[PDB]
């Protein structure tokens, strides 16, 4: 109540402000708190506040369920993570303007998806406490949050909105399996080589919020250097002394995993071009310590 009481009572700085629209967002020197006005602020500037018309104080308790239901023992896949999805899919819809490509339920659901995609995440080397079964706890650690009393920031939407925005954030935080983002970005890319793709279609549309939703997931790996390498160190934390070879590792992840899918990304939405750009900045400096 106390951490609800200081949320719900503060001002909420604007989007320029709090830099959440620059692809170089970074975390390290924010609280708590003031995460959770960032994500306040996405909210409100993707207009979902107003077309869903959300209570301010369930808005605030939902984020603070989300946030609380992140495990801050994990070194990675904790709530900033999940925060720094999120930021991304916000700056990817704002100043890569994938925004006027996508309906307002996509939207709402992106946003939605992005922060709770990894709801409950234990370590990658704690698997064993329990087609992508971790993706599906994910889902069900959201759709009870959003079910909560107090939290239930879709209450403002009809019964055909609502049934409709949770099939998208379902397959939304599906889509956050590598495996599924492996067996489909092959037809994605296909679609592009040949240059017939077309969201109007609503099987490409879908897959194309597939691939968006591993783009922010994975978006770490295009910070800046000094952020990349901090990130990194999250990563190798949790891999290996929780539950240097790191360098060739990021070599190896940004050529079979990043570079296409930032590449593709791009030809869909040339001002995505920051996360393609910063990807391969950063393979730069990673081969060079590989070498040495
Ligand atoms: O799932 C999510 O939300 C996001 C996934 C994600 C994000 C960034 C990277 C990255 O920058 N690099 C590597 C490669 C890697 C390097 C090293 Cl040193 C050690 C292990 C690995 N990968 C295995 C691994 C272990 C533990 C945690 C983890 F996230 C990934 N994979 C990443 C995976
Ligand atoms: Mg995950
Ligand atoms: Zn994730």
């Amino acid at each position: 109540t106390r951490e609800l009481q200081s949320l719900a009572a503060a001002v909420v700085p604007s989007a320029q402000t709090l830099k959440i629209t620059d692809f170089s967002f970074s975390d390290f020197e924010l609280s708590d708190l003031e995460t959770a006005l960032c994500t306040i602020r996405m909210f409100t500037d993707l207009n979902l506040v107003q077309n869903f018309q959300m209570k301010h104080e369930v808005l605030c308790r939902w984020i603070l369920s989300v946030k609380k239901n992140y495990r801050k023992n994990v070194a990675y896949h904790n709530w900033r993570h999940a925060f720094n999805t999120a930021q991304c899919m916000f700056a990817a819809l704002k100043a890569g303007k994938i925004q006027n490509k996508l309906t307002d339920l996509e939207i709402l659901a992106l946003l939605i998806a992005a922060l709770s995609h990894d709801l409950d995440h234990r370590g990658v080397n704690n698997s064993y406490i329990q087609h992508s079964i971790m993706e599906h706890h994910h889902f069900d650690q959201c759709l009870m949050i959003l079910n909560s009393p107090g939290n239930q920031i879709l209450s403002g939407l009809s019964i055909e909105e609502y049934k409709t925005t949770l099939k998208i954030i379902k397959q939304a935080i599906l889509a956050t399996d590598l495996a599924l983002y492996i067996k489909r970005r092959g037809e994605f890319f296909e679609l592009i080589r040949k240059n017939q793709f077309n969201l109007e279609d609503p099987h490409q549309k879908e897959l194309f919020l597939a691939m968006l939703m591993t783009a922010c997931d994975l978006s770490a790996i295009t910070k800046p250097w000094p952020i990349q390498q901090r990130i990194a160190e999250l990563v190798a934390t949790e891999f290996f002394d929780q539950g240097n070879k790191i360098p060739s590792m990021q070599v190896g992840f940004i050529d079979a995993i990043c570079l296409q899918l930032y590449e593709a990304l791009t030809h869909v939405s040339e001002d995505c071009f920051p996360l393609l750009d910063g990807c391969r900045k950063n393979r730069q400096k990673w081969q060079a310590l590989a070498e040495q």
